[PDB]
């Protein structure tokens, strides 16, 4: 049974609603972006309107089969009419092809879904800006002031600093980064580009990447190994025993493995700078974690909500303790008394 964040009052619609079977009363399910715990039931057996980006559309066809006619992309930053209900569909700065969702009901409240965002200043100017909003829908997964990370823009210098020494060094060295969903693509793309090599990968990854509308592609990705010096492999195989057996199959190519896990915020980020970031280390194998974020710190989710100044807000993640809810309620009361809103 489908829990209440996940409907929209005063319509027919549900959103990342898709693993409760037929949702009584549902004419139309929204799918803000592709990441498996959001699309969990869907398939080429799926026979209701899905509503969603181009991106998202392109995945769902190529990836899970849903059959076309039931796949309704919609344009961002237009205003659609879907069963009658104004919508709009807003970049939300998570992975390629996820959206928020604005909704203007037919009684006038005005209702904001960010789905799973990375906040940002940009988005106090899109159309956002135009007018009020009653209810949000929250993605909380970082909503505590411990959870401080860099801005993507610091961590690929990093990564590209990194690699590019480490290669210039030793030309015989391999780069490795780990991926198990859509999202971070900048990680392995701007290491490849300072390097002047496409990323190589499996045939099924090449397939995911070919759906995302990324701007000459063609030009920066193969399914050819032996040619690349950047591997994607999956995250589970990003661990010595994984990586060792890995330098084996390139054929003595290389000599040298050099590895990345873009991970979340972790506990090292309550000490470390990004600049002091060393790796874990056996042999000729090195791996580094990279705080790598497509979700808001509690910095850049606190600015958005005291911009925004919601009536009420809905968390969307951190749900299932009481504890998890007391503490999110507090911090969202502080923001109010602090702005006046
Ligand atoms: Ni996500």
């Amino acid at each position: 049974t489908c829990p209440f964040y996940k409907k929209i009052p005063g319509t027919g619609f549900t959103v990342d609603a898709f693993q409760y079977g037929v949702v009584e009363g549902c004419t139309a399910y929204f799918l803000t972006h592709f990441h498996s715990d959001h699309y969990a039931g869907l398939s080429k057996h799926f026979t209701f309107p899905v509503y969603c980006s181009e991106i998202t559309g392109n995945l769902l066809k190529n990836k899970l089969h849903v059959q076309e006619q039931y796949i309704h992309p919609l344009p961002l930053d237009t205003e659609c009419i879907v069963n009658g209900v104004k919508v709009v569909l807003l970049d939300a700065n998570h992975c390629p092809g996820a959206v928020m969702i604005l909704f203007y009901l037919p009684n006038g409240t005005v209702i904001l879904h960010t789905g799973d965002f990375r906040a940002d200043p940009s988005m106090e100017r899109s159309l956002l800006a135009d007018q009020k909003v009653h209810m949000l829908y929250l993605d909380t997964t970082y909503c505590s002031p411990e959870y401080t990370f860099p801005s993507q823009q610091e961590v690929i210098r990093f990564a590209i600093n990194t690699a590019f020494e480490a290669v210039t060094l030793n030309p015989h060295a391999l780069v490795v980064c780990g991926t198990y969903s859509i999202g971070k693509e900048k990680v392995f793309l701007a290491i490849a580009d300072v390097l002047g090599s496409k990323v190589g990968m499996s045939q099924e990854k090449y397939k995911t990447l070919q759906c995302l509308n990324i701007p000459e592609i063609n030009s920066l990705i193969t399914t050819d190994m032996c040619s690349s010096l950047v591997h994607l492999l999956p995250m589970m195989q990003i661990n010595f025993k994984g990586l060792q057996s890995h330098l084996k199959k390139c054929g003595g190519k290389y000599n040298q493995i050099l590895a990345f896990r873009p991970t979340g915020w972790t506990h090292s980020n309550k000490f470390t700078r990004i600049a002091d970031v060393i790796p874990q280390t056996k042999g000729n194998i090195s791996i580094y974690g990279i705080p790598y974020s497509e979700h808001s710190s509690y910095l850049e989710m606190k600015r958005f909500v005291q911009w925004l100044k919601p009536q009420k807000i809905i968390p969307t993640v951190n749900v299932g303790t009481w504890k998890s809810r007391s503490t999110m309620e507090k911090y969202f009361r502080e923001w109010k008394l602090e702005a006046g809103y």
